[PDB]
This record gives structure tokens, sequence and C-alpha cells, in this order.
């Protein structure tokens, strides 16, 4: 049982390279290995030094390494000291801050944008002082920095991009040259991706898959005579490093040598290193999900693919005897569950009866399930698939039985009546192959007679389907109160609360029973007829909202309701919605709270018990009867058993699965799928840590040549996140003080948008730092890691400024300070573009096509939108989904005024933009990013200023999880320009004016991209 | 900076060893080293195999390292496996559950009490199937088995014993041997202890300091032929190992080889391996501690010897600005705060002004302060000293004033009158230089005149002095309010609830204030006169219990009470003692409770504010006007920061005074501490972790010779404890089922003595274990493991008896079975006594002389004092304290009987035995077990049967803890035996008659010790 080796450094006989996330050297001489550094998290990037000595090492921490950063070794006295204290945000596509390459002088320069606002502006960084001060290259963003004959060599994105193979986009690696000791000339500049690059003698040598696979190539210091000299065909080789004389690299897990004057390419013998115990112990709660209530008051639940049969408690606990992945448990009598069980093959129907013992599996095939439940007569079961199919499966038999097959989505959303005769649920549709909108009428099957019938009409979206307990109306909810609700910033209308239950009683004449009709005033009895329904159909007079779910009690009814509140926290961070249960006395016509802070409900099929999860994380559980007296549902009693070989197992199969079930083409995907599967799967068992089994992974989904294919999420660690305290300042070490060199601030009066020594009443910068909460800072006290070990509190500051002006103030040692510098850049460029236009020019900035996107954009569009010319910078734009929103706005020409008895005229339209707008972007732009670029020249609204973007429109909507909880996503929805077809994936946009942002142009401060838009506007401003 | 290298084992050219909790390997040869496994937690024993392929290893979890368990460790493909689920309870002096040796097939023999009733049955076990199976080898208690000419050598208590140089006692480290295939004779028992032996060639290698210190030896395989090869002086050599071919061993943090051959020592080259992150970072609630309510609604509290002052939130945090070891803080002003600061030199005080920063600190030294307390007019400090003087020091000067010294004990219940003109403390007093009982008096000091009064008479305990706020009269605690209480088990009765409040009004002539005299009837007003104030005391009418405090309120008094409860949990578990805080209205008469589950309490200075921790452990703070406002005093905001190195010395220093300080005898100490200081500090500075450190200061605990030298508490490793599933059973491996070879069961009727499959109505014994929740267990499946898995859970299990019978169970999986196989023991040799004596004599057994050791003796001393004769085993006895209590029991005799019309008749006393005794003892039952032998036969009760016992009898009271926790004890309580001097310590106890359990005794399934025992009493009962 070998194991994966990869990303090594070669110095004379030595190698280091990492093995189980640790830190290994070998010796070719003798042929040993050891480990020389351990238990600091995952390690993936080690350096050797130039004097072969100490070693740079770059580590992730947090469940999720969404942080890392940098660390020295010592080989002389085995001395381990963290350098730097910027946790650097990273993600497996882009793990930023990291060893750029060693000056002449055998200094170590650094890359990172923990100072920067763009996470992409991973710009360079001189170490000194074992990570005291730092002093910036202002070269630009970089990824690495050789020398050579007193020649900068800078590489540009040229890292590693497995999960993208054959990339030929704007944001490909590139490599540039010093010429004139402050001039840059781009050297090599390939269509296909260029990476690792490595200087052995005067040749460059990197990597490319230009000939459709990744080789190792060379060129001279001027990108000239082009060479291949590896002729690979297994796996793509990786991560070159060299010590002058001889390049290393990994390759399929394995590490190669290769000599520059040999030309020879050798494989280094290792063999077995490290196998740790296999049968590893989780937390339940880390992993659960699918919690339901059962009978005898007991509870299921589902965990990292296991599922259990409980009681509130914990104390008594039960296991489905079942192999790995369970997706679904569901109530299925006294005694009896339900499930789903998935398999490479697909998802089947189970049933396992947690008293005598009896589990009997069926084989049946059910597609991809994503939803199933079980009628309160445990005789069948419905189940909705990825076909968009609702069926009944016998459960009994095991023939399952399709009711009904949706062209649109998956028919989640259903419910059976208490009888078990009818099924309501949504039917998702469309009046067209070509509609801008989907549908959702809510359909109802008689299993007598078995004919459809429809419930409600096809204009709108009804949902959240439910019978009452003596099956004879039914209720569900729906989006029809039109009623719009103001903006209070942007002159726009929305529809925020157009929620209201109905109600269909389902034998003709009947009146709606929230109506109180007096029975002696009645003639009910009649019996079912479930035709034109739709016309029966009544509202419950409740005032409308945003509710999920109706249930209808014998004199009352509960509602679940979502107080509206903005989505910026549930985009990025995938925050819980938070809801409340409301009462509905059908009597008294009042409501009431029934229990609030829920993020997530369920409820018996018996309606007496009731399920919920509050915004504490936390599942409770209380009689509906007595919403007071509810317990605490503890399941970290139990330690949740596994065998890492048998879960990477199951997890490559999966994620190898839904690349294939997902990808945009079902053809490509036939192909791809079949040539790559067995490959890949021989590397799992030498895989022994979720980054072994990572790194398999990406690999395998960039073999699907397309973008968006990431792997987020997961356990990788349990190693708390780096830390790292801000003050939204720069410090630059003069003498034997810290100086603010700079004090970042963009809007004043905004919130969270300037250091928080401001509060203060003062400008920090240039003042001296003395010390921290007592502690002296300074030449001999890194200001960085004291200000890590006070972040997110409150710390007492002594500063000093001019003449013997001395500050004393407790200034609020902040987490992250990246928004106040986006912001502070922001309103720098805002402000420059004003001053250079002589006032005739404004600006605004898009970070992203998300809800920041949308907040920043509308933020200056309201205050910058009336000048002669505009500029909208989109660089950097990390896409989203909410492009067309924002050209819409732009689309609008002013073809009028209002004049006014007093005031100023009022344009019309309002969010009309005055005059000539200009666009800026970079190859930092991409998904809506692209679209955006794209559009804003197809529909003519000004001129494209940049380069080349990113190039990656095949969007994304992740449905589904591995075990471990890692999110990984495949390209599903391939986006079709009119007259251009899909020709911007893999390649970008190109501005109608190319202006290169060359090293050079950072190292004389000025911005070419933004300079030339202001100019041009100018020009065009003449008319 | 070099590490400390220990407890090697040597295999060729390789050697393994210790180094930072971790196991390194090194070969001689290239002369390279590497550490081959880390991350498990603490490690101190690592064994070759016999192919010197894999490595058994002992691993140590738990903060206190208070659990273990055994590891495997495959040096071909790097795997490691954990061995043993026994969570084996280890201490520093008797770290057990390790490897014993390896046995002529090769195969692992570890010695184990995980299923054993005494800690000391360390009994040995062959390891089967990688822990599946275990088989016993029926040799009795073994520290370590070697094998030649296949004869089997077994070392009894032959660890190290650092803490103890110089041991000549019963439980020293002895040698057996085989003779005839069966047949075992003893060969090496020297005056001194004999540890970790070894075979080389036919001579058997062992250490001991018979010659004043430790050196190696060796004799031929029938310990003849003494021969004394090392001659160090420097550091006692320590945990010797071989191949066959060379020994190994550690000495002063080196690795050292001896060839039998050449005799020759030298050292191994190893230098620097691993120097890590010295700054740490710690959470304050872990170490915190003297928790005080300040002014502003701010909060005082002292962690890992560090100060801070914060609001109740822990947002705003400052650190007093002084070195290491703040032992106390107190509220000294409106923003100034009192400090007492400790060095190697001693305690002074010290002044802090959170506002200003003025922080000058006093160099005059106050001896060991253990009280600290300031005037609520800042204008003097009260302090205590282990001198057990009572002084005032100048706040502004420094001075501090001795008022009163008392001879007994520290005067550390002390207040001050608000008017800061009086002091009342408790003054511990003897009537005679040899009272069993110490008195405790309040006197009162007067600041003006400077004088001292006595507030109440020296015949009983009076304490909790406090004054009102217009300082009129004081109140204080007496337990003066006699009144007994029956036991319900024993015929006895005691003290309970005899403590009550009093008064004493500071004028003549005025009233009991509680007595509400009306004011028209009285003619108070006179002036101060305390003089025989002690006649004009007076109660406060409320109920008699238990009171720790009285606070005289406006027209109420707060009264803390302790409800009765037993002493087990406090005794072993440390447990906090319960209150409750009461109010007594004045005028009303009635009490009321004011806050619960109280631990702990303290009050402000202006009596407005109180601060209390729960049983929770938690810290909470509320008005005492609106009681029902507390808030959760939060600490773990600001992370605690600290230098290993700096807090290293620190500990040691301390633990190198106390140790001196403590010393029963004062020159003696003066002369070791002084010799041994220099020495032990050299090694310091090569410790990275609290294992280095531990083995530094035990090393020179043991300095001492002494006995009770103990290191318990701090913090060793982040680890989690092991855990162990135990179900009171004794499994076998027969075929491919596991088999319950044993189910034990003490008496059924009572608590926790039985296995809980009992409550099921049937003996598991002979039944088949199927699987356990599901999960099948046997020859594939390690039931030790899985059953770990479930502790502290109920499982299913599914069982199988004679014919088809099957169970099918939930059974409460426990962590831990020893109670319940203690009481089967005594249960059995007590069923045993009966039949072998016809029914003739009782039995009674004491496992030590503690709480528990009273629940078992009385636990049958109920039914078994009543027999012709008795017999007193208390082997295994773990000393304590109550022997003397115990004895006074077996002292009584019978000399009367009462005759009742009906009924039979009443022996006189009740509590005495009715004929012969007889007592058992070991070499495992020391302390006060020591003290109890001796007594029994000097006052002759009866003959002593057994082996000699452990020989400490210095008692230990440990008053003060290290930084991190750490509770270090020290020998301070000499015991001097009339006509025997200090005699047993360093010895133990000599029985009558010496019966030996020879390991032949065990194999063939017989108590010799209990044998005798019985037989001897027949042949007594035949008069």
């Amino acid at each position: 049982m070998p194991n994966l080796l990869l990303n090594p450094d070669i110095h004379g006989d030595r190698i280091i390279f990492v093995c189980c996330d640790d830190l290994w050297e070998h010796d070719l001489k003798s042929g040993s290995t050891r480990k020389i550094v351990s238990n600091l998290g995952v390690i993936n990037n080690a350096r050797f030094f130039p004097d072969g000595r100490k070693i740079a090492i770059r580590v992730m921490r947090g469940s999720s390494l969404n942080t890392a950063d940098l660390y020295f070794y010592n080989g002389e006295n085995g001395e381990i000291k963290r350098i730097t204290y910027f946790s650097g945000k990273s993600t497996g596509r882009r793990m930023f801050t990291d060893v750029a390459g060693f000056d002449p002088d055998g200094n170590l320069i650094i890359s990172t944008d923990a100072m920067q606002p763009f996470s992409s502006m991973t710009c360079l960084y001189r170490v000194e002082n074992d990570g005291i001060n730092f002093v910036p290259l202002n070269l630009g963003p970089a990824t690495h920095i050789l020398f050579a004959d007193g020649r900068r060599v800078i590489g540009r994105n040229t890292f590693e991009l497995p999960h993208w193979k054959g990339y030929r986009g704007g944001t490909r690696g590139k490599i540039w040259i010093e010429v004139n000791s402050g001039a840059f000339k781009k050297i090599v500049d390939m269509s296909t991706h260029v990476s690792s690059p490595v200087i052995v003698g005067h040749r460059i040598y990197f990597i490319t898959d230009i000939d459709g696979f990744g080789q190792i190539y060379s060129t001279d210091l001027d990108g000239k005579d082009l060479r291949k000299h590896t002729s690979f065909t297994d796996y793509y080789p990786r991560h070159l490093n060299t010590d002058g004389r001889r390049i290393l690299f990994s390759k399929g897990g394995s590490i190669y040598i290769f000599n520059p004057d040999t030309e020879k390419i050798e494989k280094i013998e290792i063999g077995d290193l490290e196998s740790p115990e296999d049968r590893i112990i989780s937390i339940p709660s880390k992993f659960a999900e699918d919690f339901s209530p059962l009978d005898g008051d007991l509870i299921a639940f589902v965990s990292r693919g296991q599922a259990f049969i409980q009681d509130v408690s914990g104390t008594y606990v039960l296991k489905v005897p079942e192999p790995l992945r369970i997706r679904y448990v569901r109530r299925g009598g006294d005694t009896k569950v339900a499930f789903i069980h998935g398999t490479r093959e697909g998802d089947f129907l189970g049933i396992y009866d947690y008293r005598t013992g009896k589990a009997e599996k069926f084989e049946e095939n059910l597609g991809n399930v994503f939803a199933m439940g079980v009628d309160r007569n445990g005789k069948f079961a419905v189940v909705a698939n990825d076909r968009f199919e609702i069926m009944t499966v016998d459960l009994e038999t095991g023939k399952p039985t399709v009711i009904e097959r949706s062209r649109e989505a998956m028919i989640t959303d259903f419910t059976i009546s208490d009888n078990s005769r009818f099924i309501a649920y949504g039917f998702p549709l469309k009046h067209g192959e070509t509609d801008g909108y989907v549908m959702q009428a809510i359909h109802v099957y008689d299993m007598e007679g078995r004919k459809i019938f429809a419930a409600t009409t096809e204009n709108s979206h009804d949902y959240a389907p439910a019978f009452d307990a003596d099956s004879k109306n039914l209720y569900y909810l729906s989006y029809r109160s039109l009623d719009p609700s103001p903006d209070r910033v942007v002159l726009n209308f929305s529809f925020e609360v157009v929620s209201k239950p109905f109600v269909i009683p389902l034998i003709p004449g009947s009146p709606n029973p929230t109506k109180l009709v007096p029975r002696s005033m009645t003639s009910e009895a009649g019996e079912y007829d479930l035709n034109d329904m739709y016309k029966r159909s009544s509202p419950i007079n409740v005032d409308p909202g945003d509710y999920r779910m109706i249930i209808p009690l014998e004199s009352s009814i509960l509602i679940y309701s979502v107080p509206v509140h903005g989505e910026f926290a549930a985009y990025y961070q995938g925050a819980p919605e938070k809801g409340v249960l409301l009462k509905y006395d059908v009597k008294t016509r009042k409501v009431t709270e029934v229990k609030n802070n829920l993020t997530d409900l369920r409820l018996s099929a018996d309606r007496k018990t009731v399920m919920v999860r509050k915004d504490d994380g936390k599942i409770y559980t209380f009689p509906l009867e007595k919403p007071e007296d509810e317990r605490t549902v503890e399941t970290d009693k139990r330690p949740l058993v596994s065998s890492i070989h048998e879960e990477f197992l199951q997890m490559y199969d999966e994620a190898w699965k839904l690349a294939r079930d997902n990808y945009w083409n079902e053809a490509v995907a036939k192909e791809i799928s079949e040539r790559i599967y067995e490959k890949y799967r021989n590397l799992v068992p030498l895989c022994k840590t979720r980054y072994d089994l990572s790194n398999v992974i990406v690999e395998m989904q960039g073999e699907y040549r397309t973008s968006h294919s990431y792997e987020m999420g997961g356990t990788f660690t349990d190693k708390d996140p780096f830390r790292s305290g801000r003050i939204a300042c720069d410090f630059k070490l003069d003498g034997d003080h810290y100086v603010v060199a700079k004090a970042y601030a963009g809007d004043y009066s905004n919130e969270g948008e300037k250091s928080p020594i401001f509060e203060y009443g003062i400008d920090p910068t240039g003042y001296l730092i003395e010390d921290i909460d007592g502690e002296t800072v300074g030449a001999g006290s890194n200001i960085y890691r004291v200000l890590s070990e006070k972040a997110g509190t409150s710390a007492r500051i002594r500063l000093s400024g001019k003449g013997g002006d001395k500050r004393d103030l407790m200034i609020d040692i902040l987490d992250d300070d990246r928004f106040i510098r986006y912001r502070s850049w922001v309103e720098a460029n805002r402000r420059y573009v004003h001053e250079r236009s002589k006032g005739t020019i404004g600006y605004i900035h898009i970070p992203d096509m998300g809800m920041m996107g949308l907040n920043e954009f509308y933020r200056l569009f309201i205050n910058e939108s009336s000048y002669q010319g505009l500029i909208v910078d989109v660089r950097f734009n990390g896409g989203g989904f909410v492009s067309q929103l924002i050209i819409e706005k732009l689309m609008n020409k002013r073809i009028g005024y209002d004049n006014p008895r007093r005031g100023t005229l009022s344009p019309y339209p309002t969010n009309s933009v005055r005059g000539k707008i200009i666009a800026i972007t970079n190859e930092y732009a991409g998904s809506d990013g692209d679209i955006f670029s794209f559009s804003f020249k197809k529909l003519g609204l000004g001129k494209l200023i940049g380069t080349r973007t990113w190039g990656g429109v095949v969007g994304i909507t992740p449905k589904r999880r591995l075990i471990d909880g890692t999110v990984l996503t495949q390209p599903e929805f391939a986006f079709w320009f009119r007259d251009a077809g899909f020709g911007v994936e893999n390649y970008g946009v190109d501005p109608d004016v190319e202006i290169e942002y060359a090293p050079h142009d950072y190292l004389s401060g000025k911005d070419p991209q933004i300079d030339y838009a202001i100019d041009a506007l100018i020009e065009e401003l003449r008319n």
C-alpha cells in the first residue's frame, strides 16, 4: 500500500515532497526517507532556500482549508516558526499566499493578497526579519518570480489548473521578463495555460498542454526556440521545481526527475511511507441531515451516509444495517422505516424494521432520488427523481409506477392524503419551449380510477399542498397575491409579501371550512368530485406574507412564515433562512406565535409531534399541543464509525457520477466519463487523507476540460483556521518602530468601511505604533503576530503622531478588512476619475455579479449615472448571475425631463445613464463577468477597454453533496450567445481596445487601463 | 538547544527512543535520526518486537495522562494500529498497562490491570490477533517477563521509582525464576529497589541504588555472583533495554550504551531534534481562579499566573503588567487593585491602577501568602502567611506589621470593619502541645490603641466573622449548637447540623439587633468597648445547619448553607461542595432561597454585587437587590499568552521550593534542596513538553528519599482520554465467536455491583456474543473496540446460550467496571471464607483508608462481626487516614448481652467483634495501610499474616498548585510510632507469619494467604 506523493522540490541529493499532508525529505544517495515536519495542518508546497538549509512551507488550516499561512523550517536545529499572520483566503482552485521565489541575495519572495482588495491581486512581497517587515516589489500580481542574469522573470497566473485541462482563456498563465532595469516584456504567451516555471541554465522550463496533454517545455530567455521534452500519456506532470541542475516534479502520485542536459526522465524510488488507522471516528452532528420524527417518540436521522433510529436523548441508538450511502430515511410504520440507498448504479428503495430486524432491500432502480415519502398506512411510497418524474413504489412488491413527468424541473413538493387515496404535488410547467419563467400548478392524483386532476391554474407558483386529517379539503400556498413593495434606495418595486393560503374542498357544494358557515345553513356530505376543482378554490383570510408551509388542524392552522431579509449572508455564507411558526385560530381569526428562530421544521405523520432546527444549529422537538415542552435532540452520544478506504471509494464514484450525470452535454459526458474512470480510480487506494482524495477528484474533474468544475466544503482537518488581526492599516518597519504607512477608508458614513481608529476622530496615517495591550511592538516584536492574538477583541493601542501628539485608544481588532480595502479602492478610483475628467465623468465598479455586485453597482450608480460620461469598471468581476439586471439598467436611454415649479430637472427614465458609457475589463473578470462583457459590446452600450476575460460561461447549480459535506460542482448550463454560439467558453471576451497592465506600469504607480478609459471618454465628450 | 531524550530500546544498529512525547529512531551506522510516529498523544515506552520489524508502543491520553493504551507500529509499511481498548488507569508513579516482554514464539506479553479489581494486579496477558483475544499467563502481578533457556523470569514491581530514591519498602522490585516447569523461586531480593531487568547471555542486568546511587548490576540466573558495572554520579540511569548483544538506557536526558562484553559505556550522539513554538496560547477558563468583583461593575481574576481586569462580558480585558506568578488580586480602590506577586524568594504585596498605569511593586517579603484583603478605604491590607501570622501592610509605605501569630494553623479567615478600625479573624489554638483537636476563637484587633480582644471563648470552632455596614455589631458563625444525628446503618451518631449564627454589639448595653427590641425601650448610643465582649454574645434565631458565611444587611441577613451530603466524590474526584444562598428577614423571621447550585460565592466591598460559581463550573454575577438579574462572566474571549521556557523555569523553581518548604524535617530540607537545585535546573531548558518537565521535577522530588512525593493534575495533552466499553464481563475467543468467560457480580441488591446484563434476568456466563448494535463481533471483529465505541450508551446485544436460547437486549455499555469487579472479588472471598470455615469465620476487606474504605468496612462489618472468628483482609490497601477509626471499632471487646422477652441476644457493645480476629496484608498495602498494620499488632488484636507492607508513613496535605493546575505533594507529616519511632517509613510492617504468594500459587489457582488465615483461625477456634 504506497502513498500519494506530490509537489516536490530538489536540492542536490536531497528531495523534499508532500505525503499525508506532512512534509518529507528523501536522500537519493542513501535512498532513505523521513518526515521532517508534521502536525501543522495540511501542507501543499515546500520550497528550499538558496543555501538549501532552511525551507519555506505553506500550510492550510480550517475545516475546508479556507485559510493559510507560511512557516520556516531550519533543518539545522529542527526549529519551526510561523512567518506570516495574514490568514490568506484560499480555495482549491486558487490557493493563494505562497512562496513566489528567492531574490539574488537569497531572500524569500512571497505572493499574497492579504492586504489587497481583490483576491487575484496576489502581489509580490519580500520577507524580512522572519516575518517582521514586508517590502512590496510593486510588480503587480504574480505567482512566480525567478531571476536570471540580473533580470526579473515574472510568471502570472502560473499555478496549476488540474480542474480545467486545455484551458485557453484570458487568465491563462503567462511569462514576462525585464529588459531595461525597469522595462518588462511578455515572452511566453501560448494559446494554452503555462504552469510551474523554472530556469536551468538560460532556459525557462514550464508545463503546458498545447499538444493535448501536459508536458514539459522550455525556451530561451526570449520565449523563443520552443522545445517539447516529455511525452507523458498517463497523468499530467505538476509542480516543477529545480536547484539549478536538475528539475523535480510529480505525476500520478510519484516523484520524478528530469536532467536538462541528459534530457532523461527517471522515477525516484520511495515505497511505502505511512499508513494511518483506517477505522476513523466522527461526530454525527457534524455530518447529520434528514432528521425525522417517528412513532413511540423516536427519531430517525442520516449522517456521513449512515442512518439511525434513536430517542431524543441519543442514549438508545440503532444503526440501519445497510452499506454506504443512505440518502433518505422515512417513517413507514409502527416499527418500520423506509429508506433510499444509493450506489454507483443509482438510487434504490429499501425498508427496515428496527424491532424485528428484517431489512429486505429492493433492486428496482429509481434513478437519482431527491424526495421520498410514505403514506400513513405503509402501503406505498412516493418518489421524485432527477428525470422530473413522480412515482409510487409498492412497499410490498417494489414495482415503481410513474404517475407524471414534468419537463422543466423535479417534482419534490408532494403530499399524501391521510386515507392514502390522493396525491397532491407541485407540477412545474412552461407554456413554451423558451419561456423565461417556470410556472407550477398543484396536481392531484387519485389512486382509484388512476387519473390526474388540476387543482390549480398554470399562471403562477402554487405549492406546499397539504390535506386535512379527514381528507375532505386540500390546502396549499401560492404567490398570487400580487402587491408591490417600494425599494428604499433605487426607484424600483418588488413582490415581497405576496404569499397567501388557499383551500379546495374535495366535495363540490361544501364551503370554505374557514369561513365558518353554519352547518344548518349548508348541505355538505356530497361525494368526492375532483373535476374543475380549481374553480371551487377559495383563499383563507390571512394577511399576505412569505409562507413556506401550511398545516391544517382541527380548529386552527399552522403557518411557517419567513420575514423579509437580505440575501447576502445566504448567497455567500450559505447562511440558513430564518422563519417562525405561526398559528391561526379559525374561530377567533387571530394569529399568534408558536415558535421562533426556526431555520427548518418537520412534522409527524400524526400531526402531534413537531421537530425543528433553530438558528443556533440545534434540533428540538415538542408536542404540538404543548409547544412549551420542547427537548433537545442529542446525537453526539454514540461515536460515528467508518473506514477511510471504504468512504474514499464511495466518494470518488459519486463525484465521478455527478460529474457525468450533470455535464451540460450528455454526449461528451458518456465519452469523458468512460475514458477517465479507471485511470483515476486506481489512485484512490493510495489516498490516506481528504486532501489526497481531493487531488485525485479534482484532476478527474479537469478531464471535462470545462469551467466551473469546483470542489468546496468538506472536512480536511481538525486544525482551527488561522487568525489575522486587522485594523484596516498598512505598517512599515522604520528603525525600531512600526509606522502607519496607510489608513484605509471608503465612505466614512457607511458601515464597516474604514480603520476602526477613525472613530476616535484621528487619521492614524503617519503615526507610530508604540504598543498593543501593553506588549511593545516593533523591531524585535512582530506586530502582525500580536494583532493576530487580539483578533476579534478590543485592545488598547498607544500611538504617536507629529510633535508630542500621543494617543491611547481601545481599538476593535477585526478578523478581516478586505471589504474596507475594496471600498477604499473604489472610492479612490472614483475620486481619481472625477479630478482627471474635470468633474465630467462618473465611476462605478462591480466586484461580482452576485449580491455584493448588486450592492456596489447601486451604491454608486445613484451618484455617478448623471455625468457627461460613465465608466463601468468591471475588472476582477467574480461572476454570479445578475449581469442581465445590471445591463437592463444601463440599457436605459434618457428621452425626457420633468420641469418642476421649484427644484431641478428629473430625468426620464430615472435609472437612465445621462451620456456616454465605457467599460473596463481584465482577465480576472469571468463567468457572468464574461457574459456582461460580451453583452456590453453586443448591445453597443459603449467601448470595452482592457484585456481578454476569463472565459467560463458554463453555469452550475449543485444539488447534492458528499457524505463528508463536500460540495462538488459540475458545468451543467452552457451559455449560448446568439451569433457566437458557445464561443465564449474557454476563450473569454476581447475588448475593443487592448490595454495591458505591465509590471513596469505597476512600478510607475500608474493604471494604464483606467487612464485610457478616462482619456478616451474625454475625447468622445468633445461633441 | 538540545532535547530531553529518554526510554530507549535497541536492536542491531537501530535505536528507538522518546523525544517530545513522540517516538524517534536512530541509526548508529549512518548517525541519522527521524520521527517514526507522532500525534498519538504522550508516549513513554516503545519496545522492539523479536524480528525488530514491528514496535509495541504505550501511549497516554487525557489532560493529566490519566488514561493509556497500546499501539502497534509496522516499520515496513508505516502502519499504525491501536491494540488495546482497556483505557488502563495510570498515574505518574504507577504507569500501568505496558509491554511485559515477548515469549519465545515472538509474541507480545502485556501487563495490565484493566480486568482486575485492584490497580496493583497488573497481571500478565499474551496478545493475540493484534488485540482480538487475550490469553492470561496466570503468573500473578508482574512488570517484566523475560525468557532464558526455557525458563520464565518474572520481575515484580520492577518499574522505575524516580520519586523515591533509596526506597527499601516491601513493594521494592524483586525477581523470580522458574526451576521446575511450573515451580518458581525468588532470586533477586536486595534491600533496595530493583528496576528494568534485562538478560544478556545468561546474566540478568538490572538497576539499583544499594550503594547510594543508581547503577547497573547483573547476576547469574540464580541471583548469585553480584557485580557492580557502572559508577555514575550525575543522574540515575533508567529504562534498560537490550537486543541480546548490547544494553541501552537513558541518563540525564541522553541515550547511552553498555556492552556486556567490553563493559564499556558510551554516549550516543544525536544533537538537536525538535524545537516547537515557544509562544503558546491557552484558554483562561481552564486555569482561572481568584475571580473577584470590582467597582464600575468590573471583574478581576487570575489565570496561569497572570491577572486581568475585565467586564463581565470579557470584551474589554486588561492584563496586570507584572512578571510571572500573581497569586492574588484584590480591589483596593476605585481604579486601583492590590496584588500578591510570588517569586522563588517569596511572596510580595503589589498595587496596580488599571486607569493610570502606575504599578509600584513592593519588596518587603511576606513569606508564603495564602490570604489577602484590603480595607474599604485603601489605607492598608491584611495578609496571612504560612508562618501562621496575620499582619497589616501599609498600602502606602509597604511596612508589614505582624498583629498576631498562631502556632497551630494559618489565619486565613478574617474581615475588616467598614470604618477600617477593627480586624476580626479566626485564631486557631490548642490548650496543650499535644491536643487532638484545634480550637478556633474569633479575635478582634483595634487599629486605635493597637490591642487584641477575645470575641469568643476557646472551646469550639467560631468563624466567618463579619461586621455590619455601620460597624456596630460583629457577626460570625460557630459549630456550638451540638445535637446528634443518627447514622442509618451503623450504631453511631454525628454532629451534622450544629452550625448557627451569633452576634456581638461593639457597644455594651446595646441589644441583639435581630431581637427587634423597640428603640423607645432601649438606650443604646453608648461607646465602643470591646472588653469581655464575648459575654454580651447572643445567637440569632435561625435553625441549626451547615453554614459557611453570614452577611449582615439592612433588614435581612444572607447565609450560605451547605446541605448534608456524602464525601466520596469530594475525596476522590475533588468534586466541589454544593451550597445555596439563603435570606433571613429580621422582621418576618422567615427564610427564603436566593440562589442555588452554588459551589462558591464572593461579595463586593459595597455589599451590592454578588459573584458566584455554580455546579456547572460557570461564573455568574448579579445585584443583591435584584438577584434575578444575573449575567454570565465570560473570559475565553481573549487568548491567554505565555512562553513555555519562561513557565517551565517558573514551575520548576516553585516545585523545588514547595518540596523544600514543606518537607517534614526542616534540617534535611536545607541540605537536600541546596544539593539538588542546580543539578536538575539545568535540564529544564531541554524540556519542550509538560511531560519533559514532569521527568525533571519527579526526579528532583525523588531526591528527598521519602514517600508521598507525588505529582497529580496538570495539562499534558489536548488528546481526549481513551475510552473502554465495559459490561462487567470477561470474553474469550473460541473459534469465531466470543464467549462470556465470566460475568462479575457482588451484591445483586446493591447498586452498581453486577453486569448490566443481569437486569434482564439472565446470567450471561457461558453465552455467545453474536453482535453488538448490528455489527458482528468475533474472529474478525475486535469486541473490545466495538464496545469502546459504544461506551456510555445503550446498545443492542444479541446473545446465545445452551440450546436454541437466544437473547436480544439493550445493554448499558459502562465506561468502567472496576468497582463491580472489586465487589465481585470481595463477595467471592467472603463466600469462600464461610464454606471453608464451615460457617464459623467472617470476612471483611478494606480497599483503602479513605471514604471507600470506610464504606466497605461497614458494608460487611455488620454481617461478619459476630462469627467465632474474623478475618480483616486489608491487602492492596491504598492508605488514607481513617485507620484509627476502624481500629477503634475492632478494639471493642464483648463483655455483656441484653436478654429480651422476645428475639435474640444483643451483644454489648454492638460494634464489638464476637471472637478471634486475624489480619491479612501484602506489599500492596501502604500509608495509613502501614499504620493500620503496625497498630493491629501493637494493640494485639490478633496475628498478622502476609508479606511486608509498602512503608510510607509520611503524610501530606497539599495547599498550593502550579500555574497549569498541577498539584504537587510533599512529605510533610512524619508518623512516629511509640517504641519504634519513624522506623515504619521506608520499610513497612512485618507480619507475624510470612506467607508469600509465588507465581506458581497463581498457576494453581490457590490463595496461600487467605488459606493460611482461615486454617490458622480454625486452629485458634478449637478452644
